[PDB]
């Protein structure tokens, strides 16, 4: 099967591309604009395969995207291209509106026109898989707000949308466009929403990769507020396996939440990383001494937790890693990949760091 | 109080403007781009008031909208500007994405920067009222799908979003942006969602005004599908009164559904209009003979019904009209305003009619 993938040069996208080339018989055409987050070095292991092709383009460029669909004649689409950092969306929302909302719209239109003109056979098998986030569901009650006995709620596929930030509002909107295109034109679409991902090739602006690298460089480990906020952690390779399973066996018009059932508090995750480094790369003092409490993120969601029961009983997917096994692999990966880290950290990166952390709030 | 209103030259907007000038002590600055749907003639009774000012502009023009906010120093905002026809959104969705989503984004940003720089007093009292639709909630179970005993569900403020068309997806997205701006930056926003409006100054593309005018011209009365679909009808003047009540007494961060609790089937509404005309403007044959069944609307939602309990018990709002009293006033209004009707029906209007109705589906 020929799969057209948007955002394949990013964190989760590159994991999807590497998995398809190494473990399946499918082919791939990767469309990526290569923003600060797009890095071809993340696809080094497979860039030479004859079953892989790369196209440097913007999903907002209709004419070029149309040309690409006609040339490769994809059997399915996996849309991962997007602006993904909440902190960047707070100070610079325009890019999120343009890429996440208008960009999805532009891609849906090219796909609709393409799909409508396909032969009976290929037309019935076509699939448009939209990769999304759990953040569209809003915030959940926190352990310190309820009775130490009551069972805390989780995010399910029928939970109401209530996005808190420009980023999550962006994604929630893209989700609506995908489902409306299905109801109005008949486009066979699928939507997935998953929890926080972590692991190899993660850009150094998200919690885990930022903390690991700052620790090794002797810099502060910035905790927003008290660090009691909770997140559900899923190893990126597990997400990749689930995604290929969905685009291949998923049912048109369905939604699947993806996660690993691993609620953890931020501060706890930072301590775990510090203990791992104290063990592997010991020094005069403990890495914990670099931990610093800074001004909280505006509108910060205090707790995310996914209920992946549905995809489990319907597609039979289960994560292979545990947070414990995955977090150690992540730390080891960064220690062994300084070359990749140095190539991703540019002058632009340092500008973002100064903007978001120095003289913070 | 100085109120800045977007889309004040349209159907619902002009009703809001006329109500404020005639029945309150507030002032108004009206911003409207004057699309096919904008009509200054709908504001003839108040365009000369010194408490009213008009600005011909596009909400996407940040520089000009910024200048307008600084000149009039509004105390509140009522955002009604938008592309509102589902049928137009099916064939030309681009305009809906641009005006409804990107336009709301642009307006939210100008309002945020304006609000943040206000004095302590005026800053705490500022209000950004977003006027929206019930269609963001998706479709509801229809009487012919359930047990003739079970109570049919209604739309409440906690119903999950599930838009079916490009139009409703557009509005659902604008809703998310408004709430996220509130959670992230603290902007005091309010959101209202109401059922189908009908009454004076309604553009001839929606069911009721289209049926009334076509009947009088001896043209067909087009029924999509079987005409068994259901809608909740609210007289436009009742909506206007509710809206001024919300922007004035509504609580920041709250949502209020607005309706009249009047579920009616389309075919039944058409028969009602026909009997009213047979009575008032009798002719050789009955107007019923012009009723014609045509190809259904793609993705058509079969039933909408609002539960306005909340706004009723919290703000004390109730509709003054009944569908019976309001529908007669509507028919009488069109018979007495042929001047307005002739000015709104242009060559562009006829092009839309040919496009949507001749050789239909
Ligand atoms: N990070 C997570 O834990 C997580 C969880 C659930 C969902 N998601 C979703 O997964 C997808 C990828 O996330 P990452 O993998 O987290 O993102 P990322 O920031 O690492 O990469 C985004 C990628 O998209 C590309 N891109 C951005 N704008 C583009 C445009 N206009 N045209 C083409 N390419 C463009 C970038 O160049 C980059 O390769 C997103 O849609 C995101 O919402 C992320
Ligand atoms: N008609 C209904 O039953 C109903 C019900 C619920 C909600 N609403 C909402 O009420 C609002 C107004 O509906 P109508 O009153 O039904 O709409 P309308 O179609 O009659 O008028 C829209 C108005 O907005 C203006 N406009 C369009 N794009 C603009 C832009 N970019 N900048 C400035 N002005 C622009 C038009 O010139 C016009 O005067 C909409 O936001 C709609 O979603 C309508
Ligand atoms: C960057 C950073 C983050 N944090 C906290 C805030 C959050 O509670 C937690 C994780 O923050 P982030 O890495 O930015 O991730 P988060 O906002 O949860 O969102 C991620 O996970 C989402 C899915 O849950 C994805 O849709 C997003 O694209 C992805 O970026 O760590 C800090 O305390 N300090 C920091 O410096
Ligand atoms: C135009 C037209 C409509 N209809 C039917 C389809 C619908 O079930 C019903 C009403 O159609 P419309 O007048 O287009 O309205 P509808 O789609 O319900 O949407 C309206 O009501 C919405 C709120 O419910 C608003 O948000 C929209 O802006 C407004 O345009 O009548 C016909 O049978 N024939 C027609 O020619």
């Amino acid at each position: 099967m020929k799969i057209l993938i948007t955002g394949g040069a990013g964190f989760i996208g590159s994991a999807v591309v590497r998995h398809i080339i190494k473990n399946t018989q499918d082919t791939v055409v990767n469309i990526d604009k290569l923003t600060y987050a797009g890095n071809l070095e993340s696809l080094s292991d497979i860039s030479e395969s004859n079953r892989y092709n790369f196209e440097h383009a913007d999903i907002c460029d209709s004419a070029e995207i149309t040309r690409i669909f006609e040339q490769y004649q994809p059997d399915a689409v996996m849309h991962l291209a997007a602006e993904s950092h909440v902190d960047r969306s707070i100070t610079g929302p325009a890019a999120f509106i343009e890429t996440n909302i208008v960009g999805t719209y532009a891609l849906l239109e090219v796909a609709r026109k393409y799909w409508s003109a396909l032969g009976e056979d290929k037309k019935n098998n076509f699939r448009f898989h939209h990769i999304s986030t759990d953040e569209v569901y809003g915030d959940l009650p926190h352990p310190d707000e309820v009775e130490n006995s009551v069972t805390l709620p989780l995010f399910t596929e029928t939970t109401a949308y209530a996005p808190s930030s420009p980023y999550s509002a962006s994604k929630a909107s893209s989700d609506h466009l995908v489902r409306a295109w299905r109801r109005t034109y008949g486009l066979p679409t699928i939507v997935t929403n998953c929890s926080n991902n972590y692991g190899p090739y993660h850009f150094p602006e998200k919690l885990i990769p930022l903390v690991i690298l700052n620790a090794l460089e002797g810099k502060p480990l910035p905790i927003y507020g008290k660090g009691d906020q909770i997140r559900d952690w899923l190893y990126v390779e597990d997400h990749a396996r689930a995604l290929h399973m969905v685009v291949t066996e998923g049912k048109a018009g369905e939604t699947y939440n993806i996660g690993g059932h691993n609620e953890k508090k931020n501060l706890d995750v930072v301590f775990t990383i510090c203990d791992l480094l104290d063990e592997i790369v010991p020094k005069a003092t403990s890495y914990r001494e670099q931990i610093t409490y800074v001004a909280d993120r505006p509108g910060h969601d205090r707790r995310y937790a996914i209920d992946a029961g549905k995809i489990s009983r319907e597609l039979g997917w289960k994560p292979l890693e545990t947070f414990e096994s995955g977090i150690r692999k992540t730390v080891e990966w960064y220690l062994a990949n300084t070359q990749w880290v140095n190539n991703v950290k540019s002058g632009a990166y340092q500008s973002w760091i100064e903007q978001n952390y120095e003289g913070r709030q």
